């Protein structure tokens, strides 16, 4: 997160690591046994960390549990990133209170110009590099649509939304990828890809979750 603020330890409670020997992408936790990501942060031998706030350092709230499958969606696109969406179960149900919680499904698109809560632990520079090892947010709007195509002509499918701020210095990153966009206690995005971080006329663009309701459900139901 370029631009963004120290969330605070356990504040975002459904914020999850995905650690293969390092953090290397974010995820959210949407029930005791499943994390939505994104697709571009698909490998084998995950483990989930729950409870984080210092990613190198055990504070007493973590819970590490290593993944039993992983489903990356089934028309995902790694070239054009279209349907940037997986799932991952837990070998064992997190214990949840109020540092390890799920977070809401839509029940409802969100529109252009609601204000959204976006986190993770990735670079938090624009120019070169800095990986935070506390977790960082960033409140940003989502977009318009035409806002998002313009800034990303042939490239924004109905499956994608941006959110941010076109002036740049304020953004996801390398490293918050899978992460959440939490907009009034719903999960509505994942960070999904931009051109470089935070640069101008260059938003985040996001995974647009609601598009996908019915397909985690069904997927959760019979796995
Ligand atoms: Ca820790």
């Amino acid at each position: 997160i370029v631009g963004g603020y120290t969330c605070g330890a356990n504040t975002v409670p459904y914020q999850v690591s995905l650690n293969s020997g390092y953090h290397f992408c974010g995820g959210s936790l949407i029930n005791s046994q499943w994390v939505v990501s994104a697709a571009h942060c698909y490998k084998s031998g995950i483990q989930v960390r729950l409870g984080e706030d210092n990613i190198n350092v055990v504070e007493g709230n973590e819970q590490f549990i290593s993944a039993s499958k992983s489903i990356v969606h089934p028309s995902y696109n790694s070239n054009t990133l279209n349907n940037d969406i997986m799932l991952i179960k837990l070998k064992s149900a997190a214990s949840l209170n109020s540092r390890v919680a799920s977070i809401s499904l839509p029940t409802s698109c969100a529109s252009a110009g609601t204000q959204c809560l976006i986190s993770g632990w990735g670079n938090t520079k624009s120019s070169g590099t800095s990986y935070p090892d506390v977790l960082k947010c960033l409140k940003a709007p989502i977009l318009s649509d035409s806002s998002c195509k313009s800034a990303y002509p042939g490239q924004i499918t109905s499956n994608m939304f941006c959110a941010g701020y076109l002036e740049g210095g304020k953004d996801s990153c390398q490293g918050d990828s899978g992460g959440p966009v939490v907009c009034s206690g719903k999960l509505q995005g994942i960070v999904s890809w931009g051109s470089g971080c935070a640069q101008k006329n260059k938003p985040g663009v996001y995974t647009k979750v609601c598009n996908y309701v019915s397909w985690i459900k069904q997927t959760i139901a019979s796995n």
